[PDB]
């Protein structure tokens, strides 16, 4: 339960589910099936939440945005959606601050 090495970064990678907003109950859910929504749910609401905690701030560069987290606590299930340890430990304290990813190639 203590903070882990920059593999934290990678840990991020293994969370898995696509998350939807649905009219039914009205709230943000996690389902594996995208075809399972039709009118009821804007497909724009629906997102792989393996990038949902990474927001672009520019064109290349995500900042890792830890409170994402907390939508995912809306679920409570922590082994569906395969939260890293690291990811659990970020949510209290971090190696890096802010999980930062950029990719360029000048």
């Amino acid at each position: 339960m203590s903070i882990t090495s920059t593999d934290i970064c990678q840990a991020a990678d293994a969370l898995k589910g696509f998350v939807g907003f649905n009219r039914k109950t009205g709230r943000y859910i996690v389902r594996f099936s995208e075809d399972s929504f039709g009118m009821d749910v804007a497909d724009d609401s629906i997102t792989p939440t393996s990038e949902f905690v990474w927001s672009s701030v520019r064109d290349d560069v995500m900042r890792l945005g830890r409170e994402q987290l907390q939508i995912l606590l809306e679920q409570n299930i922590n082994e569906r959606l395969n939260i890293g340890e690291p990811l659990l430990v970020y949510l209290r304290r971090q190696d890096l601050p802010e999980i930062t990813a950029q990719r360029q190639l000048r």
